């Protein structure tokens, strides 16, 4: 009786009845998972159309999951079944092989990925209003001279361009103002014009007072804005004023020189303290509160890696910050104002040039996100020990690493890079992800000891 239940057969089970591989055990094991996919939606189908469940599937033309089912992305193992339902047995792996696939915590912790247009570049990419319905990631663009900004959507995962300004927009900002329930959305670009845009109102298009020298980061941390000129002057705006044209700089903290570009505008992670806000300026960081003024203005000067201009400073109990194309990131104190530790990536990921810290999302207590300037992101427990895995071979260049809370499924990570003919991928990482690479490495390890140990008593 080895031929098999109809529906779950292979090919080479039924069309002429060959002698039986072991690759139609590969073969119903990936309708099995099409089945997990799909909540078996294709069997209960079949239940009543057994001409569908047997007859129709003599073809490997088993259709798109996510179009005929209302399901998860889930990538990684869509390629998987698009492998393992490969009509010539000798193109299916392996079963060993479709396992240490499976071993993956990548493969588990991916939610989604997405191709953009043919060389597309976008430097500045922002999250909606992290409404339920309201779920959508702006774009920028700096494929060519003139910037255009593109809304791009995550549930249908359309893309819309629209022209924004003769320079390509170096940095974006967006807040939902609760005055009037408005989602203002607001574009410096590199050539200084403020425009802004409420998401809902596509026609609401005005400009602000123009910022003087180039715009180098904005931030939407009452509730202010801040913008980073190039002569590091943080024009303090509110979510009021911007509805407005020209709105007033409530202060001007003009910190640096126009030599200077503000880099980065962070917050805190605590509250007894009232959170008080930070920043990087050309090399040297600094700080400030609701106040608006210079707390601290702690120094920070190879010596290209450790004198450079900022790219970043993340808010914790220390501060981490990386420079332009130095593969060390300087591990600051705020009290102390030295240098308490470092983390050089080519520490780790030459244990597997290019590659250098881009990106620094930070987890709330656990992960800290490394963005390389080659295809890697680096994961590191910030308390105990660094290294827990280095993601790898998804993209070419990290471009812009940032949390957010989107569809409903809240805290994942919009990572994004490129693949260079220069392909802008976006993946839509867990941030569950340094848990999963530990759970999944001790339940491993744990069914190996099990199977280890009842193998023994095999013999015995």
């Amino acid at each position: 009786t080895s031929e098999g239940t109809p529906g779950f057969r292979a090919p080479e089970v039924a069309r002429g009845n060959v002698i039986y591989n072991q690759q139609a055990d590969v073969y119903s094991f990936g309708l099995l998972l099409y089945d997990i996919l799909t909540t078996g939606g294709r069997i209960v189908e079949g239940l009543k159309f057994p001409n569908e469940f047997d007859e129709l599937e003599i073809q490997g033309k088993l259709p798109d999951p996510v179009k005929e089912y209302g399901c998860a992305p889930w990538p990684m193992v869509e390629k998987l079944i698009k492998q393992c339902l490969k009509e010539n047995p000798q193109e299916r792996p392996t079963s060993a092989q479709v396992f240490d696939i499976l071993n993956s915590a990548e493969l588990v912790c991916l939610t989604r990925r997405i191709l953009l247009p043919k060389n597309v570049i976008v430097e500045c990419m922002v999250a909606t209003h992290h409404n339920s319905r309201n779920a959508s990631i702006w774009l920028g663009c700096g494929h060519t001279d003139r910037g255009q900004l593109s809304f791009l959507d995550l549930n249908t995962e359309g893309y819309t361009s629209e022209e924004v300004a003769d320079s390509r927009i170096l940095c974006l900002a967006l807040v939902h103002l609760p005055v009037e329930k408005e989602s203002w959305i607001v574009s410096g670009t590199q050539s200084g014009t403020l425009l802004v845009i409420n998401t809902e109102d596509g026609k609401k298009r005005h400009t602000l007072e123009k910022m003087t020298d180039s715009v180098t980061c904005l931030y939407c941390n009452k509730n202010f804005l801040l913008v980073g000129t190039a002569d590091g002057k943080l024009a303090i705006f509110e979510d009021k004023t911007v509805k407005l044209k020209g709105a007033a700089p409530l202060k001007i903290l003009n910190i640096g020189n126009v030599s200077t570009p503000l880099m980065c505008l962070s917050e805190s992670t605590n509250s007894t303290e009232r959170n008080v806000m930070w920043g990087g300026c050309g090399t040297k960081i600094f700080s400030f509160s609701n106040d608006f003024t210079i707390q601290k203005l702690i120094e920070t000067r190879y010596a290209a890696f450790s004198d450079s201009n900022i790219i970043t400073v993340v808010v914790d109990t220390a501060l981490y910050i990386a420079k332009q194309n130095s593969p060390v990131v300087e591990v600051w104190d705020k009290k102390t104002e030295k240098l308490c530790g470092l983390i050089d990536c080519v520490h780790f990921l030459r244990e597997v040039y290019s590659g250098r810290v881009k990106t620094l999302c930070l987890q709330k207590n656990t992960a800290l996100w490394i963005g390389t300037g080659g295809g890697h992101i680096l994961l590191l427990d910030l308390s105990t020990r660094r290294l827990i895995r280095v993601i790898y071979n998804f993209c070419n260049s990290v471009r812009v690493m940032m949390t957010a809370q989107l569809g409903s499924l809240k805290n994942v990570m919009l990572v994004l890079g490129y693949n260079r003919e220069i392909q802008s991928c976006l993946t839509v990482w867990d941030i569950n992800l340094p848990h999963e690479v530990q759970n999944l490495e001790k339940h491993i390890e744990v069914r190996k000891e099990l199977a280890e140990k009842m193998r023994r008593t095999s013999v015995e």
